[PDB]
DNA sequence: AAATTAACGAATAACGTTAAGCATTCAGCT
DNA sequence: AGCTGAATGCTTAACGTTATTCGTTAATTT
């Protein structure tokens, strides 16, 4: 706690594609996408899917878990900044 | 070879600590069906849950997501996989 | 610069569906479309077509060019306070 | 309060009648005083293309008059334009609600 | 004897592919 | 000695179709 909700597309967009240089559009094929559906992680309005994690993995020689942890992270804090203290209050917490 | 959403809850924590989804339900805040879709194991996973769900069972819920997402994973692995590797060309 | 931009949809789901009770996918089939496209709208995400304008005067009794004028207005001062000072300078005005 | 609707005009349609041919040079110098390429301008001179959101705010500058102008009757055209083309599948499909 | 788990059904909101709309860089005129 | 109409790429819009989440009835289970 304390510290940015960071997206996805922004360890993609401003990490990966600014030290080698990739076009959505050119990416997209590069997928097996259609551009639309990668430019809308660019666009930060994601999300990341698990087979779309999987795919990424092959290009970049990572683990498909890597681009999927970090999404996964951001939505709870995402989720932590806007509605979190709400349902604190409704749980219970049991032994 | 995967795991699933419920085989780590019914199998560990509602089987051998306490009573079942309709109590656990308002346990949670919400309504019963929404629970007992994961004992059922037909997936359901919410991202929301998890935070609740750590709350209740004194874990993280990163705990909870950190499989969840494995799942999608497994499954799919040997599911689509083949097409992936195929159909996807590798990058610098 | 004056004012604030409003999208449609906010025009929308206060002063309509809030005065008469509206569900966006039995508008969706009201309208004629795909509940997404309705409630796109109403997440603000945007945005009204030209042909959509139409669908909803026949609804509301009202004009078609209600609902796109209050659209066209919302992206004036969407990009005018955006990006607007860049399109001042570079373009240069004639007699 | 009804329709159906009558013939449209587009904006390179009051561009070059009351603006462009009147007065005034094509789009090579018109471009350089927009801050956009040639091609961009010259497509609604031809009519081919749609009039920007981002443009309107560019001529108003040029032309002293308001970015409201040119995208006025912008919208005007597609909902005349559309109006007896999709008018028919539109007026059939869409069942008026309580009001 | 009596809640309750499993099943229908609508809501919204994802993801996705498809199709259209937009500004640079080579070619054909004026 | 030019500059407008084409041809191609990018992005972003709009849209439809397809998946996850809560009410409510029905069947179950001491």
């Amino acid at each position: 706690n304390g510290m940015r909700p960071i997206h996805p597309g922004e360890i993609l967009r401003e990490e990966f594609q600014k030290e080698m240089g990739f076009s959505a559009a050119a990416l997209a094929r590069a997928l097996g996408v259609a551009t639309p559906t990668v430019n809308n992680i660019l666009r930060e309005r994601g999300g990341v899917s698990a087979d779309m994690a999987l795919r990424l993995s092959i290009c970049l020689d990572t683990t498909p878990e890597f681009w999927l942890n970090l999404q996964t992270a951001f939505d709870l804090r995402t989720a932590e900044q806007q509605h979190g203290d709400e349902i604190i209050g409704s749980v219970q917490r049991l032994v």
